Protein backbone atom coordinates (compact mmCIF):
# COMPACT_ATOMS: atom_id res chain seq x y z
CA UNK A 1 0.00 0.00 0.00
CA UNK A 2 1.81 3.05 1.13
CA UNK A 3 4.92 2.33 1.43
CA UNK A 4 8.25 1.70 -0.44
CA UNK A 5 10.76 -1.50 0.60
CA UNK A 6 12.51 0.50 3.06
CA UNK A 7 9.60 2.61 5.18
CA UNK A 8 5.83 1.26 5.20
CA UNK A 9 2.71 3.58 6.78
CA UNK A 10 0.85 1.15 9.22
CA UNK A 11 -1.56 3.12 10.60
CA UNK A 12 -2.56 7.15 10.53
CA UNK A 13 -5.28 9.11 12.47
CA UNK A 14 -6.35 12.30 13.66
CA UNK A 15 -8.64 12.21 16.58
CA UNK A 16 -10.18 14.22 19.58
CA UNK A 17 -11.15 12.73 22.60
CA UNK A 18 -13.22 14.28 25.15
CA UNK A 19 -14.07 6.14 23.32
CA UNK A 20 -12.68 9.00 20.77
CA UNK A 21 -13.42 10.32 17.47
CA UNK A 22 -11.61 10.27 14.06
CA UNK A 23 -11.65 12.62 11.72
CA UNK A 24 -9.76 10.28 9.40
CA UNK A 25 -7.89 7.14 9.78
CA UNK A 26 -5.46 4.77 7.70
CA UNK A 27 -4.84 1.36 9.19
CA UNK A 28 -2.65 -1.16 7.53
CA UNK A 29 -3.70 1.13 -6.84
CA UNK A 30 -4.24 4.22 -8.61
CA UNK A 31 -2.02 7.15 -9.99
CA UNK A 32 -2.09 10.61 -10.49
CA UNK A 33 0.28 13.36 -12.12
CA UNK A 34 1.98 14.99 -9.60
CA UNK A 35 1.59 17.93 -12.22
CA UNK A 36 -1.80 19.00 -11.26
CA UNK A 37 -1.10 19.34 -7.31
CA UNK A 38 1.75 21.81 -7.30
CA UNK A 39 -0.52 25.08 -6.60
CA UNK A 40 -1.49 23.47 -4.10
CA UNK A 41 2.06 23.30 -2.35
CA UNK A 42 4.54 25.88 -2.08
CA UNK A 43 7.39 26.46 -4.61
CA UNK A 44 9.71 26.74 -1.74
CA UNK A 45 11.21 24.79 -3.91
CA UNK A 46 11.43 22.47 -1.55
CA UNK A 47 7.98 22.01 -1.98
CA UNK A 48 6.35 19.36 -4.52
CA UNK A 49 8.01 20.17 -7.33
CA UNK A 50 11.10 20.40 -5.81
CA UNK A 51 10.89 17.30 -4.20
CA UNK A 52 9.99 14.73 -6.66
CA UNK A 53 12.68 16.52 -8.89
CA UNK A 54 15.18 15.12 -6.65
CA UNK A 55 13.32 11.54 -6.46
CA UNK A 56 13.12 9.22 -6.23
CA UNK A 57 9.05 9.25 -7.38
CA UNK A 58 8.08 5.56 -6.23
CA UNK A 59 8.09 7.33 -3.01
CA UNK A 60 5.71 9.42 -3.43
CA UNK A 61 1.75 9.64 -2.64
CA UNK A 62 -1.16 11.20 -2.78
CA UNK A 63 -4.19 10.43 0.09
CA UNK A 64 -7.55 12.27 -0.58
CA UNK A 65 -9.06 11.90 2.63
CA UNK A 66 -13.16 12.54 2.80
CA UNK A 67 -12.94 13.23 6.85
CA UNK A 68 -16.03 12.63 9.33
CA UNK A 69 -16.40 16.08 11.30
CA UNK A 70 -19.63 15.60 12.68
CA UNK A 71 -19.07 14.93 16.52
CA UNK A 72 -10.90 17.82 23.97
CA UNK A 73 -8.07 16.72 23.49
CA UNK A 74 -6.69 16.64 19.88
CA UNK A 75 -4.17 14.37 18.74
CA UNK A 76 -2.23 12.78 15.59
CA UNK A 77 -1.17 9.52 15.70
CA UNK A 78 1.36 7.91 13.17
CA UNK A 79 2.76 4.43 12.57
CA UNK A 80 5.56 3.13 10.56
CA UNK A 81 7.57 -0.08 10.56
CA UNK A 82 10.72 -1.35 8.37
CA UNK A 83 13.41 -4.48 8.25
CA UNK A 84 16.21 -1.96 8.78
CA UNK A 85 17.12 -0.23 11.95
CA UNK A 86 16.74 3.61 11.34
CA UNK A 87 15.69 6.83 12.90
CA UNK A 88 13.25 8.66 11.20
CA UNK A 89 12.58 12.17 10.78
CA UNK A 90 8.85 13.07 9.72
CA UNK A 91 8.13 16.74 8.41
CA UNK A 92 4.45 17.50 8.32
CA UNK A 93 3.67 20.75 6.53
CA UNK A 94 0.19 22.40 6.53
CA UNK A 95 -0.99 24.73 3.65
CA UNK A 96 -3.34 27.01 2.86
CA UNK A 97 -3.65 28.38 -0.62
CA UNK A 98 -0.76 26.96 -1.43
CA UNK A 99 1.53 28.93 1.16
CA UNK A 100 2.60 26.67 4.64
CA UNK A 101 1.42 27.74 7.67
CA UNK A 102 2.46 25.02 9.96
CA UNK A 103 5.64 22.95 9.89
CA UNK A 104 6.03 20.05 12.40
CA UNK A 105 8.82 18.36 12.97
CA UNK A 106 9.59 14.83 14.96
CA UNK A 107 12.13 12.46 15.74
CA UNK A 108 11.12 8.41 16.07
CA UNK A 109 13.64 5.75 17.09
CA UNK A 110 13.40 2.79 15.95
CA UNK A 111 11.88 -0.15 18.62
CA UNK A 112 12.35 -3.68 17.99
CA UNK A 113 9.58 -5.62 17.80
CA UNK A 114 8.67 -9.32 16.18
CA UNK A 115 11.17 -9.53 13.82
CA UNK A 116 11.11 -6.06 12.42
CA UNK A 117 11.24 -2.20 13.27
CA UNK A 118 8.20 -0.56 14.20
CA UNK A 119 7.87 3.75 14.85
CA UNK A 120 5.29 4.87 17.20
CA UNK A 121 4.31 8.65 16.96
CA UNK A 122 1.61 8.41 18.47
CA UNK A 123 -1.08 11.24 20.39
CA UNK A 124 1.26 13.84 18.85
CA UNK A 125 -0.80 17.31 19.94
CA UNK A 126 -2.43 18.74 16.79
CA UNK A 127 -1.28 21.93 15.91
CA UNK A 128 -3.25 24.69 17.06
CA UNK A 129 -4.23 26.22 13.47
CA UNK A 130 -6.00 22.93 13.01
CA UNK A 131 -7.75 22.62 15.88
CA UNK A 132 -9.26 26.30 15.48
CA UNK A 133 -9.92 25.46 11.71
CA UNK A 134 -12.03 22.45 12.38
CA UNK A 135 -13.91 24.13 15.58
CA UNK A 136 -14.69 26.54 12.27
CA UNK A 137 -15.42 24.15 9.60
CA UNK A 138 -17.23 22.03 11.60
CA UNK A 139 -19.72 25.29 12.14
CA UNK A 140 -20.72 25.75 8.40
CA UNK A 141 -24.36 24.55 7.80
CA UNK A 142 -23.35 22.47 4.35
CA UNK A 143 -20.94 19.99 3.51
CA UNK A 144 -20.65 21.45 0.36
CA UNK A 145 -19.41 25.29 1.66
CA UNK A 146 -16.71 22.70 3.47
CA UNK A 147 -15.68 21.70 0.50
CA UNK A 148 -15.33 24.46 -0.96
CA UNK A 149 -12.83 25.86 2.18
CA UNK A 150 -11.06 22.72 2.09
CA UNK A 151 -10.05 23.13 -1.68
CA UNK A 152 -7.40 25.41 -0.53
CA UNK A 153 -6.26 23.28 2.35
CA UNK A 154 -3.83 20.56 2.06
CA UNK A 155 -0.84 18.70 3.90
CA UNK A 156 2.54 17.64 2.85
CA UNK A 157 4.46 14.93 5.19
CA UNK A 158 8.24 13.85 4.47
CA UNK A 159 9.89 11.26 6.40
CA UNK A 160 13.29 11.12 5.87
CA UNK A 161 16.06 8.72 7.19
CA UNK A 162 17.78 11.45 9.83
CA UNK A 163 21.37 9.75 9.74
CA UNK A 164 21.41 9.62 5.39
CA UNK A 165 18.85 12.58 4.84
CA UNK A 166 17.81 10.09 2.08
CA UNK A 167 13.77 10.76 1.34
CA UNK A 168 12.15 7.20 2.64
CA UNK A 169 8.31 8.76 1.98
CA UNK A 170 6.55 11.43 1.16
CA UNK A 171 2.54 12.07 0.90
CA UNK A 172 0.29 14.54 -0.04
CA UNK A 173 -2.84 14.89 1.63
CA UNK A 174 -6.52 17.07 0.09
CA UNK A 175 -9.52 16.76 2.22
CA UNK A 176 -13.08 16.73 1.43
CA UNK A 177 -15.98 16.02 4.02
CA UNK A 178 -18.25 12.79 4.90
CA UNK A 179 -21.34 12.57 5.65
CA UNK A 180 -22.42 10.45 9.28
CA UNK A 181 -24.35 7.40 7.83
CA UNK A 182 -20.69 7.02 5.67
CA UNK A 183 -17.75 7.69 7.67
CA UNK A 184 -14.34 8.66 6.99
CA UNK A 185 -12.43 7.07 3.89
CA UNK A 186 -9.61 7.45 2.28
CA UNK A 187 -8.16 6.75 -1.53
CA UNK A 188 -4.18 6.42 -1.70
CA UNK A 189 -2.99 6.96 -4.84
CA UNK A 190 0.66 6.94 -6.42
CA UNK A 191 1.92 10.26 -7.53
CA UNK A 192 3.94 10.16 -11.42
CA UNK A 193 4.88 11.84 -13.94
C1 LIG B 1 -10.49 18.73 7.31
C2 LIG B 1 -10.01 17.43 7.96
C3 LIG B 1 -8.59 17.54 8.54
C4 LIG B 1 -8.48 17.20 10.04
C5 LIG B 1 -7.47 16.09 10.35
C6 LIG B 1 -6.03 16.41 9.92
C7 LIG B 1 -5.19 15.16 9.66
C8 LIG B 1 -3.75 15.46 9.32
C9 LIG B 1 -2.93 15.97 10.50
C10 LIG B 1 -1.45 15.56 10.42
C11 LIG B 1 -0.49 16.66 9.91
C12 LIG B 1 -0.34 17.87 10.83
C13 LIG B 1 0.86 17.78 11.80
C14 LIG B 1 0.64 16.86 13.02
C15 LIG B 1 0.00 17.55 14.18
C16 LIG B 1 -0.79 18.71 13.79
O1 LIG B 1 -1.98 18.48 13.50
O2 LIG B 1 -0.16 19.80 13.81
Amino acid sequence: GLGTARLQLVEFSAFVEPQRHLFVHISQLESVDVRQIYDKFPEKKGGLRELYDRGPPHAFFLVKFWADLNWGFYGVSSQYESLEHMTLTCSSKVCSFGKQVVEKVETERAQLEDGRFVYRLLRSPMCEYLVNFLHKLRQLPERYMMNSVLENFTILQVVTNRDTQELLLCTAYVFEVSTSERGAQHHIYRLVR
